[PDB]
């Protein structure tokens, strides 16, 4: 399309800026004659002309307009302005605009109003204003609900749909008189009967604060709720299907929501300004949750909790997701990104601050620690590629909804959180939260870029007379504007340190230039024989300091508790001292640093910076490790080995090794739990237990295989009296299905179809993918695609579980190659992303044959395009090339190591 | 290359014709300095010039010449002829010629001699003069041995290497004095010491009869033998490695060989003319056996037999292969094909006549009957394709060694045998063998084409005043010169019959024209309610006769005992009467016709001539069938269903159905064998038992799974006291490995590596491919390629066993696509063929995705070419296209049928 025309460009003009809107929406929750569920609406937007223009460009997606006064819209003056007549309108589909061509130009610094009347489908597509469905007995319940993030508000009413186009919104919902209407604000006065039809109520809501379009929510349902006024006076309600509320499954959410909201208000010295915060769980929802201001939406598995059937991991998911959503009330809603390229200002903050909130609510769980695994190490895998991207991408590169959706990724979330964790560490949280309070106060009801944050943190540093090697901006720009992270290499003979950009493939091509030269300013903490030393700042590529020199028996480790976003290598002598320490008394090294030593060495090995046997040697001590984290870090790093080797001669010896390493831990838990009758008191110990069972069974410990098959058989014999503790269900179900046959599978499928608890359905859905029978996986694949059997929101998640199974690899890859066009249409756009699927189906690739298929897949589908999976495909090509070389270099030494160390 | 030059054309000129040869060969059975095993030789060929020519074109492959008198060869006169001087010689590699360019022309009807001195590698390539190796303790034994068929005599000495170039051969072998030299004939006088080195003996053999080059054999070994003069005065010796002979493992061969030789000499009224017939078993051999005149070579599994460890199936293999080889002494050696396009004159005859000989030796086994399964139904699968070929291909189409090798296929062997079985049936064997005696007498020491056979059968018909609807030639040309076979469709309402060319795909393109219009002259036998009717000849496309009309309860079946090479369809009413008969008393229908009803209906269903449920309904009675053959025919037809469905939702219900159908038979055998302590007396009942066990275990009968895993465990606990009867070992080993894990696999691999019995090694080698673990199949694939672990002769056989496993499908197909060039070099030419591998890896293909891979595989390797697998690839493309359509048309009805009938 002609790029010279503004209506063919993806960013809105700067010529017009909205002030406020009124919107009336009326969903029809029964099908029409055509069998369509529809909504009808109207809107008036009041806006200011900032520069003279003869066109109104406004977003509109899948809306049909009712003609009024001869055109798609009516344009009126405000405060005496006299707008031109409308010539014609057009709908421009690629850029998603309604374009109003005028017979003259609007006047600079004048206001106007535009009125529209429209209709859209209330589709089951989880996007915009859409329908969710559930059964209560044999009665079909239909719910009208919304998901605007990022660019779907325009699919519900015409609007200037970019996050810096903030406005007040005056919402009216027209709905069946028996159903409750909900929105961001509370109702304004009473609901009144619709004049034309008293079977409907008209419910107007109070005006919203100035806010972004992507945060609006409109819901019509017959949900029930529980409620409690929080200690800061805000009303909290937890809303869900009536049976869930009556069963008490909203009670845990009610226990934690208000207290976390009040905690954040205190911690950041910034009140929550709205009269209420509703939490609502939807049967059909395409994310964990969404932070709509005043009406936070959740999938059921992230909000509801059944103390008798949900696991401790499920409970942890509920409190952390609630905390993340509530964090956004400050970081996202009150203060909002200027544009999506800086998404981490919303998502990095919510991902970090969620742990502070969850830790407040559950102080005995020690959750803050899990950031090392869930954030730092999660994102370092992709951030070690040449095809990663900076935390803050240049704004001019992010234009289309696909490019926007793509940024909701491990960089924006987990690297955002890691960099904030690092910053808080070197500033102290007291100084950090002081700068944040200032940031929030200054930019309340406005939009920010990354520089605005640094300015306010600088203000706090300057007030506290904190001395840093340079300004906050210059330290943090290194971590924000260029991709990747450094490996810091220590020579303990001389006390020298040096840094370089860590790349998993040495022979990979960094094409994105950095004005920072891939050199960082790095805060370095360290310990010497377990005692913390003075902090150090590495400002250059290399330095020397006696802090890093050792003699005699001494060892040093850098990055205490992995507060910093960097990996560490040492000379081989220091590594040997570390390995000696792990054999002598592993408890002398902080638990997070035991995870670090394992995870760093495996990644260093991939990068050819240490021999692979060094990384494998670092797992030897695990035979007597009882802590969750070091085991989890090892299993996560060895996941790569499984992906590379589970179709090869190396796999037997690998499984033999893991069997040996985990057996004493499995036996410890068997004894300590009084033969699986009890679960450990401590949360991390509960997680350690689950990992010991999972690892024991996956790798062939016979006592584990007997245990899980026995428990599952006992359940089959007593379907309504499940004997398996909730914590153990995922792993018992998966391993019992893997060990069993068609009869176990069919039992679990019927339990899934009949499930009344979402946490229970989820565990079964994953377990069913554990079948070793190809014909069963093929049949299951066909079910994942049938929305009457597996909810559309769960289709790609289940397909990923199938491809993770070694027997499902060929099946799913061939399926994806053969069906890309149709798949892309159904689960690749709108509220959906195919990024996770591309990543999962390709991560085993380690052969030229598979690389050629992947290259051909790219070529064959270049025209369809890959939308929000574009970068995942580039990353898959890079990783596959690295994998071919790594397998060639490592397969013999790894086979020999596992063989020689598993006996 | 320039096609105008005779040395660039594949067929020899007709200008020169050999009379006799002397050849001296000296193998060196220890490596030289270069590490090469070599042979050195000399030859003189005496030949007649038939038309004046200035070039001698003679075959030569991988031979290096020692210059003599200034050139590669010396040309001398005979009987006063005066040959021109040699200008120069060249070796032309594609056509495999030594080309001797002369300074003038040879004279028509004059004789000449050409002398050569040469050297070749005694390679481990199983072709020409090659080396075989075995260990006796820690001593490496090296054997020089030969395989000339079809076009490798030229790889041992220069010769006019085409089968109609018959000559006498005077062989001398120079060999270590301690080793025995063997050839076609007996030694001529004593062995004498080599003058230059008395550590070697020189052994000259008597002149051969006039014979073809592909039948020559030269062997040097320290084998031992057992011997017996046969009743026709011919000396028989069975030669093998000393340990096998001492163990008595040559004894069964000695029991059967002479008696079968004498039987054939009597039956065909034609003496075997040579003084001896040696049978020799080689450790390295690329076929079942080879019929060299006077020195028949065998792989060990086809000649040796251990009564304490070989199965009844193994014993049947030995007698039938010996019988096949001995049949060739008449059909192939005494009388020889003019050219390879008429190969069935050798191979069709040996494949049919083998049963007559084996039945003579083992009259209680009823083997002749197995022709229906092993010949008729084996070949009808490929002969129903548009890409099949006639029994007698036009001679001008068969030129290269690849094209020749390709003809050693189910058409030349099994269709050849089926057509001869049909001919014998309509003539009577008395009249058949009378015409054959005449054929053999007339063409002894000469070469024939298919017309020569008809002429001699006609002579017998005319002598006996047999009346046929036309001449033997005109009846049999229909079965010989066009591909395929008819389906005869009966309308029992009206007594009408009609025929059409049977094509598995209706939408497949027959491109090879037939001067016979794909119309046959068909001898039709029939039964009515079990009573045989008068015979009928269908000479036209349609006819009417009251023989084929029924009324009331009567049924008719055509093709009693399937003597004729045709399929039969009926109107649905007659089919229903047949199905009623099978429910009432299945024994009222001859056993071979129970197999026919099943096999025909399944093939008819594929061809869209009956509904698939009709073919499935024909298997219902199997629940009370105890006979081997109908079960085997059903399992063979349902193999297709397994290939189409074992990666689909249909597979569960299919296995459930087979489980139901086989359980009573399995329980019958469990009881009748006194819990597997005994085996049945009757051979077919022994085979029925094995099939019941195999089918029960494959489809999940729990008593079977427990039985096999129990027996295998008992063996592991007592390795030197195997508790599994030899008949049961293949199926017990495979199913125990499938049910087990790494420990069962490793035990069987060590048993394989340590095997001293070839029959035992073979069963283990197949069983190891039954692992359900992808990593284990991948590791095993790597072993198949290592000649130190699996003998080169067994590499592709083992790869085929892996691809037959559903879990091995993707593995092997991806391997074949990725490694075609190297694979083609190693196992695709010379004595090797890749035809079986192409057929096996592609037979599951039923998707557009797989078709596209196959088409791309063809394109990608068009330049490498596909040699003797060319037609198998064309057939795979045709079948894959048919399979995609068949699965689409049948998957729902088949799923429903198996589901509704398995309960
Ligand atoms: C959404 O609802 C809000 C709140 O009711 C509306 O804001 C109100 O708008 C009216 C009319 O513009 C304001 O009164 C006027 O103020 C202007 C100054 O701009 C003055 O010149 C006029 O004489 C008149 O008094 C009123 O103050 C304002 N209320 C608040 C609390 O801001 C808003 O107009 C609605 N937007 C739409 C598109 O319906
Ligand atoms: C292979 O060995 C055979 C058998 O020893 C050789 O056949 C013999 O060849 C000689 C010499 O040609 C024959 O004698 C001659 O016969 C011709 C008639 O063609 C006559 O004109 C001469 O006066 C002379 O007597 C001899 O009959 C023949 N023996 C037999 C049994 O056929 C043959 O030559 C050898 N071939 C080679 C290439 O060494
Ligand atoms: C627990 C949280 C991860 C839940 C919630 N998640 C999200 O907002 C993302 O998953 C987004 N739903 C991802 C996305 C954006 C645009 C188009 C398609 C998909 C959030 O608050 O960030
Ligand atoms: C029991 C018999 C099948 C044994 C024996 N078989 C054969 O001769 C064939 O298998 C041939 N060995 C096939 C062949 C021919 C040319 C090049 C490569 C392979 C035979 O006598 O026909
Ligand atoms: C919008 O109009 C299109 C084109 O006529 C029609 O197909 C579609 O159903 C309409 N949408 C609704 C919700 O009525
Ligand atoms: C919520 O808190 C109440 C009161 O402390 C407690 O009894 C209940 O167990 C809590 N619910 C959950 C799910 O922890
Ligand atoms: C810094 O101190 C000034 C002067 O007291 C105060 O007004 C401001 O709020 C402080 N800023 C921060 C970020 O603490
Ligand atoms: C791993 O440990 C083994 C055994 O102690 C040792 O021989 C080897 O050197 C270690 N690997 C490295 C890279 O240090
Ligand atoms: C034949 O000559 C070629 C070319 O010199 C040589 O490489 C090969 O080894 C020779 N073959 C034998 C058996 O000596
Ligand atoms: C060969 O025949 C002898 C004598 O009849 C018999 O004892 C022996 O069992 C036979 N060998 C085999 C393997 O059948
Ligand atoms: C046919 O009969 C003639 C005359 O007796 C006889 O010479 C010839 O051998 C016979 N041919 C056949 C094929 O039986
Ligand atoms: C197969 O048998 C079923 C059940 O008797 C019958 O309903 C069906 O018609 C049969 N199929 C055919 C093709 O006759
Ligand atoms: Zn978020
Ligand atoms: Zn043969």
């Amino acid at each position: 399309p002609d790029q010279s025309k503004a209506w063919n460009r993806y960013r809105l003009p700067n010529t017009l800026k909205p002030d406020s809107y009124r919107v009336t929406l009326r969903p029809y929750l029964t099908p029409n004659d055509r069998g369509l569920y529809v909504f009808k609406g109207s809107s008036t937007v009041r806006f200011t002309c900032k520069e003279a223009t003869d066109v109104i460009i406004i977003h509109s997606k899948k809306l049909n307009y009712t003609l009024s006064q001869g055109h798609r819209v009516v344009l009126r003056g405000v405060g005496g302005s006299q707008p031109p007549d409308i010539d014609k309108t057009e709908l421009v589909e690629p850029t998603e605009y309604l374009v109003v061509h005028l017979k003259g130009s609007l006047v600079k610094d004048s206001q106007y109003e535009m009125d529209s009347e429209f209709e859209g489908e209330l589709a089951d597509d989880l996007a915009g204003f859409y329908r969710s469905e559930y059964m209560e007995g044999n009665v079909r319940k239909v719910v009208a609900t919304t998901q605007m993030q990022a660019a779907d508000a325009r699919k519900s009413f015409p609007c200037f749909d970019e996050p810096a186009m903030k406005a007040e919104f005056n919402i009216t919902l027209i709905h069946p008189k028996d159903l409750t209407a909900l929105s961001n604000m509370l109702p304004k006065g009473p609901s009144t009967p619709l004049p034309e039809d008293p079977n409907w109520n008209v419910t107007e809501f109070h005006t919203t604060p100035k806010m972004s379009t992507y945060l609006l929510a409109f819901i019509v349902s017959e949900f029930d709720y529980v409620e409690k006024q929080a200690s800061n006076g805000v009303l909290i309600r937890i809303w869900a299907r009536p049976s869930a509320i009556a069963a008490g499954h909203g009670d845990y959410a009610l226990n934690v929501t208000g207290p976390i909201l009040n905690f954040f208000a205190g911690h950041y010295d910034t009140p929550y300004p709205l009269p209420k915060s509703d939490q609502i769980g939807l049967p059909d929802f395409n994310a964990g949750a969404m932070e709509n201001w005043g009406l936070v939406t959740y999938r059921e598995n992230s909000l509801l909790f059944d103390p008798l059937s949900s696991s401790s991991s499920n409970k942890e998911r509920v409190v952390t997701v609630i905390a993340h959503e509530l964090a956004h009330q400050w970081f996202g809603n009150l203060v909002t990104i200027e544009w999506w390229n800086d998404l981490w200002l919303n998502e990095g903050f919510a991902s970090y601050v969620e742990y502070l909130g969850a830790d407040y609510a559950e102080p005995t769980w020690n959750l803050k620690d899990l950031m090392v695994l869930n954030d730092v190490y999660r994102v370092m895998a992709v951030d070690a590629l040449a095809s990663s991207h900076p935390l803050s991408t240049p704004a001019s590169e992010i234009n289309t909804p696909a490019q926007i959706s793509e940024l909701f990724d491990a960089i924006s979330y987990s690297k955002g959180a890691s960099v904030l964790r690092m910053l808080s560490s070197f500033l102290s949280e007291d100084v950090f939260k002081q700068g944040l309070a200032s940031y929030l106060h200054t930019f309340a009801y406005q939009n920010t870029i990354y520089l605005n944050l640094w300015d306010h943190l600088q203000e706090a540093v300057n007030n506290r007379s904190i001395q840093l090697p340079t300004t906050v901006r210059d330290i943090m720009n290194r971590w924000t504007l260029q991709m990747g992270f450094p490996v810091i290499t220590v020579d303990t003979s001389t006390g020298t340190l040096s840094q370089e950009h860590f790349l998993l493939d040495p022979d990979s091509n960094v094409t994105r230039p950095s004005e920072f030269n891939y050199v960082w300013i790095v805060p370095i903490t360290s310990i010497r024989d377990g005692r913390q030393q003075q902090d150090y700042w590495l400002i250059d590529v290399r330095a020397q300091n006696d802090l890093f020199s050792t003699s005699g028996n001494e060892w040093v480790l850098l990055n205490l508790n992995v507060t910093g976003y960097y990996r560490v290598n040492y000379d081989e002598e220091n590594w040997r001292k570390i390995q000696t320490q792990l054999q002598r008394d592993h408890s002398a090294i902080p638990v997070i640093n035991r995870a670090q030593i394992i995870n760093d060495a495996f990644n260093l090995a991939s990068a050819h910076k240490v021999p692979v046997t060094l990384a494998l040697n670092n797992t030897l001590f695990l035979i007597e490790e009882r802590q969750y984290m070091p085991w989890e870090a090892a299993l996560s790093s060895l996941s790569y080995f499984k992906l590379m080797f589970d179709r090869s001669e190396v796999y037997g010896p690998m499984k033999n090794y893991l069997k040996k390493q985990v057996t004493p831990l499995f036996i410890h838990f068997r004894n300590n739990t009084n033969n699986w009758r009890e679960i450990p008191e401590n949360l991390m110990d509960q997680y350690s237990e689950v990992n010991a069972i999972s690892t024991a069974c996956s790798n062939g410990v016979p006592e584990c295989e007997e245990m899980v098959s026995g428990l599952f058989k006992q359940w089959m014999e007593n379907p309504n009296n499940n004997p398996i503790h909730p914590n153990l269900r995922s792993t018992v179900y998966c391993n019992a299905i893997a060990q069993g046959g068609e009869e176990e599978w069919d039992f679990a499928w019927e339990q899934f179809r009949n499930a009344t608890l979402v946490n229970e359905a989820d565990k079964l859905r994953a377990a069913l993918a554990c079948s070793k029978e190809l014909w069963i996986l093929n049949r299951y694949l066909s079910y994942t695609l049938n929305p009457d059997l597996i909810r559309k929101q769960d289709a790609t998640s289940t397909i990923i579980s199938i491809t993770n199974n070694v027997i499902g690899q060929g099946l799913v890859w061939d399926f994806v190659q053969s069906n890309w066009k149709k798949l892309f249409n159904d689960y690749g756009g709108g509220s959906f992303s195919f990024s996770n699927l591309i990543q999962a189906v390709t991560r085993r690739f380690s052969t030229e044959y598979e690389l050629q298929q992947l290259e051909q897949f790219k070529k064959d589908n270049e025209e369809t395009g890959f939308g929000s999976g574009t970068r995942a495909l580039e990353q898959a090509l890079e990783k596959t090339k690295a994998n071919i070389k790594w397998v060639k270099e490592n397969k013999e030494v790894v086979l020999q190591w596992f063989t020689e160390n598993s006996k």
